[PDB]
């Protein structure tokens, strides 16, 4: 009902996961949170967080890329069904932040609808070699920096609700081997202090 | 490695789900099949098919809806990573098709980026209502329907595999009471034979 209750549900989610003790084994009301994750993650947020039946709006694409209907999806999330948090979720070993890598190097973009995908993380690769990066986790990190950023920009909708205080968005990564949901960046109060 | 024993793997284990005999309880290389479901499904795919790590790659959005990020997701998984089936999931009380059935009777569409998600919805519901249906579940099943055609229709590099042998694509739903998968749509060679 408000982000820092929100947030407090996937962080203790979070921990039990870890821990090896889910209160939500095969995830056993209107969802706590909106998940923006990878297509190529390898493993079900609601497992990572320890979430049970409908807790969980979950919109996925490769990379995170970002275009019109992706959009109207987590703004739908956000004033439709009232959803307090968005979680824009990164992970280890991104196949597309790769392929991206690879576009770069080679010095021209792919075909068809792939283009539209290694180009909307191309950007965000450019601006960590730029600032001295070069690894595929690094670039994710950034990648999912940029993409809070985009969201916030896009939309005045999700905008204005953090300004106004019903919604704030953090940017979070794991690693699949130790489980760990790692907060990054955090924009809007969610009960941290 | 091909759509035959993709879509086997997929069969199997949701009766192992329906069954309630799962063999990889919280998921216990590359992926057998692409999954294109719902951001408001209250379950993961994942689950529902009993697949372990890594065995999906999975795109979701509200109501199934497609732009170029959405296609570009999907495309990629088929042209580079070579997966050979891809699966429209659908699923009971879907709250997206009731948003575009209520904007419908209305005669208006929501703002922002919402209108993006409700106009991609709205054409099926009156491809639904031209034939007589009439309930939220039944247009689900017919949008199913269309997002198959569309995605067919819409890229090449997807329709050229399907008719050269190395792509299938299906039509899938579930009532989360009963948890069994029903196949709907089915286009190329699935071993169903
Ligand atoms: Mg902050
Ligand atoms: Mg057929
Ligand atoms: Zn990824
Ligand atoms: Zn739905």
């Amino acid at each position: 009902t408000n982000p820092v209750a929100a947030w407090k549900a996937l962080k203790e989610g979070n921990e039990r996961f870890v821990a090896g003790r889910p209160q939500h084994p095969s995830q056993s009301q209107k969802p706590t949170a909106v998940i923006f994750g990878c297509a190529d993650s390898r493993v079900a947020a609601e497992i990572i967080f320890d979430q049970g039946l409908g807790d969980m709006f979950v919109v996925r694409t490769a990379g995170h890329v970002i275009d019109s209907a992706v959009l109207g999806s987590i703004e739908y999330a956000v004033t439709v069904l009232n959803v307090p948090l968005i979680v824009v979720l990164g992970h280890d070993s991104c196949g597309a932040v790769n392929a991206a890598l690879a576009a770069i190097n080679d010095g021209t973009l792919p075909g068809g609808y792939v283009r539209d995908v290694v180009e909307r993380v191309a950007p965000s690769v450019l601006l960590g070699r730029r600032d001295g990066l070069s690894r595929v986790d690094e670039f994710e990190q950034r990648h999912v920096h940029e993409t809070v950023a985009i969201l916030m920009a896009r939309s005045s909708a999700i905008s204005e609700r953090i300004a106004g205080g019903s919604l704030a968005i953090v940017g979070v990564t794991y690693q699949l081997d130790d489980g760990r949901a790692v907060l990054r960046d955090h924009i809007g109060n969610i009960g941290e202090e």
